[PDB]
């Protein structure tokens, strides 16, 4: 028995984020192929959305290990389609994605709040370590991405923050 | 327009393919971080069926990719949860994963069949180069694992394949 | 006598392939030197139009070694001249490679139709191997470059993908 | 005068600690000599655990380093010796590892608690960063080599487990 | 059972085929220690009918492992001894090593066949990939051989062409 | 709209945080070329205090950094002369050092304990991980050397500690 | 407007001039692949002609270039087809060749005569640096092929000096 000071919320928190990274991945998937589709062809949003599909994938993996780690059971439930199957412009796609970021940061505060109120302070500290950091640094990035989009504005900036910043 | 010969049945199928090596993805992830779990504690299997999951991924990418590059739209739909929370013996995962592959393979020389009887000649080609022999030689080795697995035995045996033969 | 399962009217379909080949390489020729034309001077264009006459040549070769590895005979025809003296936009111009492109890929696979409807199952392979793969990229690339093409608008933005992209 | 928000009953906390991290020194030194006698002769067993006791020791003279940092003052008690004079079965020592480990971590949560409770931000952060999740780990690792005990059993599995996995 | 999509008369063609690239080898090792005999002694063909056999022999045991890999059974028959004791000139063992792969050739492209009637795409698409074209260029090479060793004629020629092209 | 968690009083004391280590990087600047005047002359100290200086401004930037990435606005006001115009002996200046530091830890322990109030986990987080533990180091750091020149006295002693561990 | 000294009847002189190096192109590719047919297979002669075919395509597209540089406009024709679809012997083809080139030639020496007519000097110097001292070189080359193919013979030495000379 390694379990210790691990409450059963915080497990089921735990499993709530790990559903949720992964819809994450699978939303910057959809968005990724979006942009490499032919009528879309916008190379550097396929790549930066593909990686940023892996990263989040990354961060249900490392969910799982925590589960792990503290003695939990990791449950897994299906991971919902994306919200859309097309993402309009690329600045359309980034404000959808700093949408998520900061939902899935509200997330990640809420679990933090849970961990606190049940004295979880391994689980407090983890949170901070691997994802709160993390998370304001995306948001901020998305944010100036969202900003440089646009201040360059349509067609020519389009292609050109593309290719220059996100590739 | 760069849409040729390719049949609106096929790009069904490949958008009903997409979705399955999603899913085989997530079961090698639930299997994965099950022999992750303290109470199993099989580092070897953990790493091979990371891994596994890693390809199926990239099955699901290099689909995706087909259908943009045949200027199809891919649809996205639910991933289903694996069948089962916990897999039993290293045996009994290795036996759950020939099931699942020679699902899959049936379900990809379904859609060769189909789009052979569209006159899909490049898609024919391409589901050989990617995906036809691949799976052969990956159900070939997931019946000699379990055949091994078979003869080493449980307890020590299972130990033993797992670190010097899946790891 | 090393002819073997080589069908009279497989050979003339090659005798017809080799010609159309030989036709694009001429076509993409014509193109490459009009955007070195100082009236037009798109320096990118003229290098991507050259590789792609180099390679449409390249193609022809590859036919012609086949035919040649089959035990058929060549017989050339002329040549002839491209369809157009000058060819407009850069965008113009890609959009007439995707027309010639398309052209081919058709010729491609009725080529292939006619050998299979002979049982050359060589031959049949060897077109998926070196043709009708790279034919669906090439459609796709070009379908891509048209895209762009168009978001980026023409003066400044056409200068920009001719330098930054076709370069 | 460095010190500042340090309290009088964490600076005691503290001290306690030190001694604790000395005691599972000792016993870890205890039982990888036992492992060394003749009469056990496992040494993959002896050099594990002999790590176990430098990092222990390691774990107490960075508690050392603390109290001083903060202004506080170091206070030496008996080091206690070990539970046992033997350990029984490799197994039985990891066993008894783990519920000292366990106990060092709850020393550890209550440590982090109090000094919480006298708004120590520093000394919080500095067990979080040092202790929780490297004992979290440690304890993870110990059932895993519980359940890798019991999987390989007696005999021929705990020889080749602690030769090619403790050692 | 990994077997799947693999018809018993498949199964029976591959181990015809075996036995046949047998046979092939075989007659090549005749026809190179033929060669070697010192009222030959044409060094060059030693080597290339070596060769020759070598590769057979490899082809033999690539169908041996493609009977596992689909799940069917090998069965092996007697070897014949080739269909001559010696070969008589350079020319008149080349020309009977044409006739020889055209006799597999044939054999290969009625395998295929069959696998096609059974719907086996797989089995199809792996005699393309490792035999069909290798097939036909052998089969050129050998017609290539034989124009030149009647160009070259016998005597100086037929020294000269065994030095300088064939070994 | 990245600002997400982040409040009002919280982003007033960071703007109040930067103008403090601001004016700390200028006490050193002070201290740093009171040490390069002819009549003090001790170039250990200049090089210490100067790199100090760049240390506290480092600081501030670390809180502008801060301010943006959670969506504040940085408002600077005037940076404060330091308090005196020459610091006395080496061993003066290095204990107006430590009050110094003393006074800006109990800034981040005040910032921190705000941070808290309001429940932001990534603000406590960020000044512990980035702060409160340079912070205590600091002030260790400037005991012992406050100690040290204790001990090796005025004159030849303020010297030696000057050049051969200031410097 | 670059055009400067440029007569319009030596503009339609290069693209005579244009056509012709193509047609001479298409000659050596015929007479290459001929050279490859498997009742020819002289494999030397194969790679001697197919880069006479891409020096003469070189050829062409020097005069592409130099029309674009002086302001000329490139207007192309029909490749027409190579005089024979069999070459006959090596010697045969060789004879060809010359013939071919002091056709070319006699075409250069015309142009330049007409050049020169106009007064266009750098025109005059273009054909010399470039072409008439390369063609003189070719022809020389080609006549002392034809000579030693005549001195080797037929059978033996056909082939010899295929391999050793022109391979």
């Amino acid at each position: 028995t390694i379990r210790q000071n691990y409450n059963e919320t915080s497990e089921a928190g735990v499993n709530k984020q790990i559903n949720l990274e992964l819809y994450a991945s699978y939303t910057y998937l959809s968005m990724a192929f979006y942009f490499d589709n032919t009528t879309v062809a916008l190379p550097g949003a396929h790549k930066y959305f593909k990686k940023a599909s892996d990263e989040e994938r990354e961060h249900a993996m490392l969910l799982m290990k925590f589960q792990n780690q503290r003695g939990g059971t990791i449950v897994l439930q299906d991971i919902k389609k994306p919200e859309n199957d097309s993402w309009g412009s690329l600045k359309d796609a980034v404000q959808a994605a700093l949408a998520l970021e900061k939902h899935v940061n509200q997330s990640l505060l809420d679990l933090h709040k849970l961990a606190d109120s049940k004295g979880d302070a391994q689980m407090c500290d983890w949170i901070e370590t691997h994802f709160l950091t993390e998370q304001v640094e995306a948001i901020k990035e998305l944010g100036d991405h969202i900003t440089q989009l646009t201040r360059v504005g349509p067609g020519l900036g389009e292609y050109t923050y593309d290719k220059e910043n996100l590739g």
